[PDB]
């Protein structure tokens, strides 16, 4: 089993299908990954994550080094033991939640106050690598430095270019680990807002120090999707071609398909989860509130084609009581079925780049889902 | 499979083993019924409650009447096919919530309002056996008026002798509706407080009316344990011997150890769900709290000897996490792992009495739980 190998097996335009081999597992590309920020995935065993099809979860370096803490992770046996989950995880470097969640930045790194308690905490580069190790990811992002939407061509510029010194430091302090360079793999982030020159820059920044994988930073910040595309249109054909390309934080279904267009084989989000937990079922017909009044007697499953194990047992009516009261099981059945929805989405997706079909998928899935 | 067939297997004491044969499914007595008020254990699905060893859950007509309503259940294919759980449901018939939870009570029955939205709502011996009816529960409880704790001599005969005439009403309205005395059971409840006189008329008159099963009421609010077991020293030996006891709403697990050693073979309670959200575990050792920073790096599972999928998979360490952090998986492991101890301390009680070493196994139980 290698440490990385990403084949494509078939393309269609921009879109690419294919797997990424690693030593805990195989993913499948297009991939969903599921969100675990706090060392599981909210509302499920990680038996059923897999059930419903994810081969790969994302985990939060920002997050678990506040609680419960990296080297108490390291010291129970790492991440995957700890939570149960055996197959790849990548993990976020924490560049994010230092700007989202905290509240000093300088050259050297980052340090911050915990959302939590208000404790004192330091990023950088080489924290952020050893962090990662410490948690055992197979999936290590570089450690970014962000800067909030909307940002101005300064402010772009200056996070951008900083985040390639940081790069390089990532690279190094990877590398210089041996047990995490021969088993985990190494992302990079391009950053440089909506703005096709630091796009660029930041792209041959990223290429020239090489890595397993190239993430799209700075977007799914409140940008909306035409702005979105339009940015994928010219920044993901700057990465390297024959390595993953992963769209950090997105998005809702109609996000991906589009994204796939443009040449993205990786997503992260919180929106099947989160917005499952808050009432919202996605559907082959669009998304559904399952609080409405009107699915209280409706015996139909939440959608009338998904395979998920909820669609096969319940009603939409039992769920809707099951929300409406508050139950915990409630936000289960939700987050299994929108899970499930989003996998068999990408699985969709993934069938059909490799069948040459996938431009009347997206023209079929948009007129059904939008109808 | 017959509607209603109680065997006893084995004696030792006043303990009894047995079965309840059911059209539904076998009861194996003594047995813990999980607690499903709204219409789920909360935080398992059905499939998990079963995987647990539980035969029977218990349902609420009170709550169900309000949210999501009993004739909009019936119209949704009852209480079983509305919530996944194809096995025998015992509901109780309203009286305690009446009191606990409403803010009028006559001879003909009570109107209340609504602890959700303030509605008015009315509950009577002919109303509860109707709504148990459109639930379609498997064992149905007469409809009592209680009296809270502590009852004065004069507050506990008047609920009790009330409840007598109603636990008449409620055999008549049961028996002349043809599904329900076909393919259901009716238990009586036993009334009188504290006080032996009472128990005993009580006690008197149901036998009188004839039930296939009977409760000891008015127990389990905050007399005792002590108390609780000088009621039931009595109060057991009244009922008729071959029926089914069922002592409501108890309880902790030497309480259930003692009330099998007095001649009760069925009870339910929220302990084990409730205290296991909020972070207590049962084990052979007695209960713990796993938020306690004494578990923070702790990687034995929540007891050494639970044959439950929690402890075969997850340490303490890991739900310790689960619960400060407040997560749903910490919940949902919480409550698995304390209805599957909960089950195997009655199968330990079921195999002990049919081998004759209960009273050594009551002795070893406490010696180990209050060490
Ligand atoms: C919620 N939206 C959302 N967009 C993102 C882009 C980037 C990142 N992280 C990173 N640069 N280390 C997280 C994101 N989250
Ligand atoms: C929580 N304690 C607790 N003791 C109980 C006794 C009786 C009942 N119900 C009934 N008489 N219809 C519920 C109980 N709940
Ligand atoms: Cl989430
Ligand atoms: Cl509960
Ligand atoms: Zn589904
Ligand atoms: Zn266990």
């Amino acid at each position: 089993r290698p440490r990385f190998s990403f084949s494509i097996a078939a393309r269609e335009g921009k879109a690419r299908t294919g797997t990424i081999e690693m030593k805990r597992g195989v993913i499948r590309t297009p991939a969903f990954m599921p969100v675990g920020t706090a060392a599981t995935v909210k509302a499920l065993k990680p038996e059923t994550v897999r059930a419903t099809g994810a081969d790969i979860i994302l985990g939060n370096t920002y997050h678990l080094m506040l609680r419960p803490g990296a080297e108490r992770i390291a010291k129970l046996g790492g991440l995957h033991s700890f939570m149960g989950w055996d197959r790849p995880i990548l993990t976020d470097s924490g560049g994010y939640q230092v700007m989202s969640l905290s509240s000093k930045q300088s050259e050297e790194g980052v340090t911050f106050k915990s959302h939590l308690d208000g404790s004192r905490h330091m990023l950088s580069p080489e924290r952020s690598i050893e962090i990662q190790h410490l948690l055992g990811s197979d999936i290590v992002m570089a450690f970014d430095e962000c800067t909030p939407y909307p940002a101005t061509p300064s402010r772009a510029a200056s996070s951008m270019e900083r985040s390639m010194r940081w790069a390089k430091r990532s690279r190094d302090a990877f590398d210089s680990r041996k047990e995490q360079a021969e088993n985990a793999a190494l992302f990079g982030i391009q950053q440089g807002s909506v703005f096709e020159n630091l796009r660029q820059q930041s792209a041959d920044a990223l290429a020239e120090i090489g890595f397993d994988g190239y993430a799209v930073g700075g977007l799914a910040v409140g940008e909306g999707q035409d702005e979105m595309f339009r940015v994928l249109d010219f920044s993901v054909p700057m990465l390297p071609d024959d390595k993953p390309h992963y769209l950090m934080g997105v998005g809702k279904p109609d996000d991906i398909v589009g994204a796939v267009e443009r040449g993205i084989d990786m997503f992260d989000c919180v929106l099947p989860t989160r917005s499952g937990r808050n009432g919202q079922a996605f559907t082959w017909d669009g998304p559904i509130n399952i609080r409405n009044a009107r699915f209280s007697e409706d015996l139909k499953p939440l959608d009338s084609e998904c395979h998920c194990a909820v669609c096969q047992k319940w009603s939409r009516a039992y769920i809707h009581h099951l929300i409406r009261a508050g139950e915990i099981l409630g936000a289960m059945l939700m987050t299994e079925h929108n899970i499930a929805f989003y996998q068999q989405l990408m699985q969709k997706i993934r069938d059909s780049i490799s069948e040459g079909r996938f431009s009347q998928f997206a023209q079929d899935f948009r007129a059904r889902y939008f109808a």
